[PDB]
């Protein structure tokens, strides 16, 4: 039965059990994963409102100094570019990316998107023809099976992940591993099926709009935003569009129990519906840098197109 | 059918026989790169472009005996695996060579039956592609998508004019969006007859998705031999971007005052929906890595055109 979200934990909401999976408000956890930092800022003035508690250690500045400046002063070269790329009223799915040379922290990748009157800024550390070669190989795959196999093998070669699977949704939202590339010694998931509640309905809706999510370390504690609520609204900060957003504790426990230290998946979206997932696993924690993740994002789109094409060749 | 090419004493093309120019087998290439053909098994260099000596820095005869194994040691096994016998002519493999004579070359290979076609071009060596991808996806409708696409391509390439050229059901073309330098004629809104892009050219554009003329006044460079030794027949060059552009079309571009021309096919439901079409007033060799960006954009636009057309119908 579909039911509306509970309030999050920090607003006195209940703790999540196998009874109430579909009601955890996974988009507003009030916290991020510790391998990057996040700031929120007023979309018109550029006043800095919220920051992750670890921000001082990524950005090399005291909180009170950060919060006491506008983005115009903090990001003089990027602030006008942000404002042109992310105009008021734009969708929350639109992202702008730049690379910064920050004194204390080396090269940072900056990813920005806009939710209403809020700008959300994510900072992460950042670092030949493999993509072009893959694009052509995907297109020349003769059928859906060969496409799925080429796609899994390519992603594994690009990333070094222990396991890469193509997980396909059935009409009842149960899913099935239909191809996989895996490290020697791992047991096969190929052909196994899993119940629809393994990925609940409010996750599947979110995964149709925001096409890549990840858990870099399934044992890492989440880092709170400070303050936790958006001071504009005294309400929760929407983090559905932020890759840094904390994974749900239910899902992290599901993964630890499987022996997984790192997770990533790309949505494959066909005709406006979530067709399936490029889901990857690593046994140890593992951070895939932003520019490599971009390659996977591009492959997500290519695969969406090629899945349509291969399936049309099939009636 | 097709007329024989000129160099096999076929008729010269006119506006009476537009549909029968054998544009895939011109026997020549554009001079900003070099092309070798080679045997699929032996790696034996069978044809070369008369200009190969320039790019490769090799005494002419040296090449036309040697083997790819010898000539490209690191690459030759990769090719063997990347382009297995029986693969499609559409499948391409690329690498960057740090080659003694020329700082860096791009190498592009595909296979047509028993022949490997190798293309060499100068090359080199950020977020504009990722930023463009998200911009295309958040365009609210087909019109805005067209506008974003043309603007994005112009910004990435510096081309004087970028258009989105959409085919009607009878192959009548319409310019539905345009991004252009100040002080050019506007082709926005204009329609053009199907015969400007003739049927045999449209078919080839459905399979091989990027072509160009780098300089509309440059002479083609012959293949030597012109005929493939294997077959004593013309080498199919339609999957080669270095393939000499039909003089009928280079004349159409000179009469427009265009010095440089590139286009990317937008393919939807197995059919040619449209073209990203680019003009430059002067000669312009777009480097391979930037062309790759446009090739990606072509696929992304193909996806988004279907998405956007579905939310009208
Ligand atoms: C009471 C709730 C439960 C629950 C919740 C849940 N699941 C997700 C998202 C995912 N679940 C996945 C499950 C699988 N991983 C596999 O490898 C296989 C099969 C071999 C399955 C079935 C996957 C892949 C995802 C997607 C994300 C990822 O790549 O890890 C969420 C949302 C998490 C978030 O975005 O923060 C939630 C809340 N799963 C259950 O089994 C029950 C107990
Ligand atoms: C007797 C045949 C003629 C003919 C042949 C022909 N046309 C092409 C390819 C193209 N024609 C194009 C025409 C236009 N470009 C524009 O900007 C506009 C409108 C403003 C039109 C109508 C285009 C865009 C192409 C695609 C190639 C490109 O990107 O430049 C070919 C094929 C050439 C080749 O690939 O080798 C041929 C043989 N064109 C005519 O107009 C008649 C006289």
């Amino acid at each position: 039965d579909p039911l509306p979200f509970f309030p999050p934990l920090y607003l006195g909401g209940p703790e999540i059990t196998t009874e109430n999976c579909e009601r955890e408000p996974i988009h507003i956890p009030g916290s991020i994963q510790p391998h990057g930092a996040l700031l929120t800022a007023d979309g018109h003035s550029g006043e800095v409102l919220q920051m992750s508690l670890n921000a001082a250690t990524f950005l090399g500045q005291e909180p009170t100094v950060l919060r006491g400046q506008t983005l115009a002063a903090l990001l003089p070269e990027q602030w006008p570019a942000l404002q042109a790329a992310l105009p008021p009223g734009c969708p929350d799915a639109l992202q702008y990316r730049a690379t910064l040379d920050w004194p204390a922290a080396g090269h940072l990748s900056l990813t920005v998107h806009r939710v209403g009157e809020l700008l959300i800024l994510e900072f992460e550390p950042t670092e030949p023809h493999a993509l072009r070669n893959a694009m052509f190989a995907l297109e020349s795959a003769p059928n859906l099976r060969a496409l799925a196999e080429v796609a899994t093998q390519t992603v594994r070669e690009l990333t070094g992940f222990d396991r890469v699977m193509l997980y396909k949704f059935a009409p009842d939202a149960t899913g099935e591993v239909i191809a996989e590339a895996r490290r020697e010694g791992l047991h096969a998931f190929l052909g196994h099926r899993f119940p629809a509640s393994d990925i609940p309905a409010q996750a599947r809706a979110l995964y149709t709009r925001h096409l890549l999510r990840l858990t870099a370390d399934t044992r890492a504690a989440a880092v709170p935003l400070d303050p936790v609520l958006n001071p504009q609204t005294n309400a929760p900060t929407p983090l559905g569009g932020a890759v840094l957003r904390a994974t749900s504790p239910m899902h992290m426990q599901y993964l630890r129990n499987m022996g997984v230290g790192s997770s990533l998946s790309v949505s494959v979206v066909v005709g406006g519906q979530l067709w399936g997932l490029i889901a990857c696993h690593h046994q140890t924690p593992y951070v895939l840098p932003p520019d490599l993740r971009t390659t996977l994002e591009y492959l997500g789109r290519l695969l969406s197109l090629q899945v349509q094409v291969k399936e049309a060749l099939e009636h």
